[PDB]
């Protein structure tokens, strides 16, 4: 039961579920000018998605939900989740975005990546904010978890009895993550006021991540494929797994 | 000095700055089928904007900022501010959106308003959430203020000394509003844990309001005018006021 976990149990659970940092797929020995930035990012995102699924399934309370709800939450939050991870790893690289350990781009270079005319600078600003706030890994994982659960909680299908139970559960887990964040801050020696203030500062950044995701999706949709299986179905295929590999 | 205000002083200040509820402009005696929903909403929004300016100038700390920064914050947050007001007044009208006291539309009716294919339902969901949470007016005004100050704090021009001072001031005011929200909750008899949890629940709703604003702007831009003075300049004209009427 995810609702019985203690703060320390929540943090350890989340830290343990952290996905790996992937590398971009390209010939390091071959010219950089040849590669396509969007092709590289698209390929990176596609590989990260599989791992994101694995991660989501390990976020306490997520698997307690229905398959359809798990799919909806991920379809809503996937890009925000990729972006917050990106901002996090770019924290110690002022002026640059570490898309991957072998793919670090600066402002000027960004000016040439399609669909990033506005968001590159927004992402840098967010990374800078995390740096000023001295965001901790324990805090980062709670935030990423909040995004996954909060993403599409208010865009759910209907109001069936099961749907009401689902929403309630999500809000209870979210409440548990808030408690965890406060605990982490209390442990760090922050005063009560400093605790409330930091919690708020952190949650307000999530509105900026949503903004960046919306702007990114606007571009991705403006170059949408044709007869390509919908994200929903791909997520479903990956989420709707059997236990034959148990 | 807005930074010296007490919680009770902050709330009274915000409540006092509340803008009036405007009416839609149309012949109540004439057929409804004749009017254009987007024309009505556009005309309503335009009139609300002037009053929003007046309101912003009365949000503690806002006028301490530069004119250019005041304009940037409003250009980023204006639609979120209109939307949160809309959700707030539709709170006691399940299944309907009270665009104005003389303009209440239900789901089915929304299905016919351009640009609202997705956001109508999202707005209803938000109103429903506020209802379940039993959101208070004192809380609502703090939230609207947070939107105004948080909106474009991370999309500011450069990093000049003045810009760094500006950002710091905004974050200090935001911190003061957080304290105010916690105070309001403590006064309502909520426990410390219930306080942190509610603060988080309220701030997470702001990410959904940002989402709705982005979707709305997507449509508005898809029907953008030509030789029409940019929003920035209109906001500037309204904000850059003289004191000859003092
Ligand atoms: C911010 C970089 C980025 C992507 C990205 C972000 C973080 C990360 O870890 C990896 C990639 C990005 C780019 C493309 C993309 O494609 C997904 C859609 N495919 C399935 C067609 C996803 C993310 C992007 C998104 C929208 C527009 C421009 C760039
Ligand atoms: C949600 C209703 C709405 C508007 C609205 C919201 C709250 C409120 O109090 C009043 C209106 C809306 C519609 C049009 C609009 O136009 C502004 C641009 N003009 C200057 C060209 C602004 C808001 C809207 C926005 C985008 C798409 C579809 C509808």
């Amino acid at each position: 039961l995810a609702l019985s976990l203690t703060a320390d149990q929540m943090v350890s659970a989340l830290l343990d579920a952290e996905p790996p940092i992937l590398y971009s797929e390209y010939d390091p020995t071959r010219p950089f000018s040849e590669a396509s930035m969007m092709g590289l990012l698209t390929n990176l995102a596609d590989r990260e998605l599989v791992h994101m699924i694995n991660w989501a399934k390990r976020v306490p309370g997520f698997v307690d939900l229905t398959l359809h709800d798990q799919v909806h939450l991920l379809e809503c939050a996937w890009l925000e989740i990729l972006m917050i991870g990106l901002v996090w790893r770019s924290m110690e690289h002022p002026g640059k975005l570490l898309f991957a350990p072998n793919l670090l781009l600066d402002r000027n270079q960004g000016k040439c990546v399609e669909g990033m005319v506005e968001i590159f600078d927004m992402l840098l600003a967010t990374s800078s904010r995390f740096r000023m706030m001295n965001l901790q890994g324990e805090e980062f994982v709670c935030l990423k978890s909040i995004i996954l659960l909060n993403s599409g909680v208010y865009t759910f299908l209907s109001s069936t009895l099961k749907s009401l139970e689902e929403k309630d559960h999500i809000h209870r887990v979210l409440d548990k993550i808030t408690d965890t964040l406060i605990h982490l801050m209390a442990k760090a020696g922050l005063t009560l006021q400093q605790q409330h203030q930091r919690l708020a500062q952190l949650l307000l950044i999530l509105s900026h991540i949503r903004h960046m995701s919306n702007k990114g999706m606007e571009h991705l949709y403006s170059m949408k494929c044709k007869n390509v299986v919908p994200l929903y179905d791909l997520l479903l295929e990956m989420l709707d797994a059997h236990r034959l590999h148990a």
